């Protein structure tokens, strides 16, 4: 499951949530093609890998998250672990995703 | 002056107010830092370049437009003459928008 961040607290509880799991982030918008085609595989995985947190960000309903964290181009990936940034990738790349989440998980 | 482009119409309205002129739309998000950066220089532009029409469309705004660019970063540039899309700039690069300025107005 991708679950919906609300607002920057529901965020942050998330954040503590996850404990020491790597967190990864998907800031879309809905209206964005690679956005949407990468949905399904971000879903399929977070279903997999339950040693993982699979968090995203609509942008328009979460403006202030996304200007806090930099983001310019959608999707945008970011990684976290214990509230710390590892990485970021930008745009739908599945294979830099998968990269990216075997490094840091 | 860099005119914000209200909806679909609005939009339609300001490529025939332009005339023969070139027109340079920014699409654009509030909480996108790049895109805050590059706007005193496109109103800077704006109000000397009487030869080309300066508009933006805020994406979050106007996500129906947004999603008929297929806008995935901002800011992005379109590049229109006479209803026709002529170029695209994905990103705050002034030079490469000035030269696809100077190239197609």
């Amino acid at each position: 499951m991708v679950y919906q961040v609300k607002d920057q607290e529901d965020f942050t509880k998330q954040l503590n949530e996850a404990g020491n799991k790597l967190v990864v982030i998907d800031f879309y918008a809905t209206w964005c093609g690679p956005c949407k085609m990468i949905a399904p595989k971000l879903e399929e995985l977070s279903q997999s890998m339950s040693d993982v947190v699979f968090l995203k960000v609509d942008v328009d309903e979460c403006e202030d998250i996304a200007q806090d964290n930099q983001i310019a181009c959608m999707p945008t990936f970011l990684f976290m672990k214990n509230g710390q940034k590892l990485d970021s990738l930008s745009g739908a790349n599945y294979d830099k995703l998968l990269e990216l989440v075997e490094k840091n998980k």
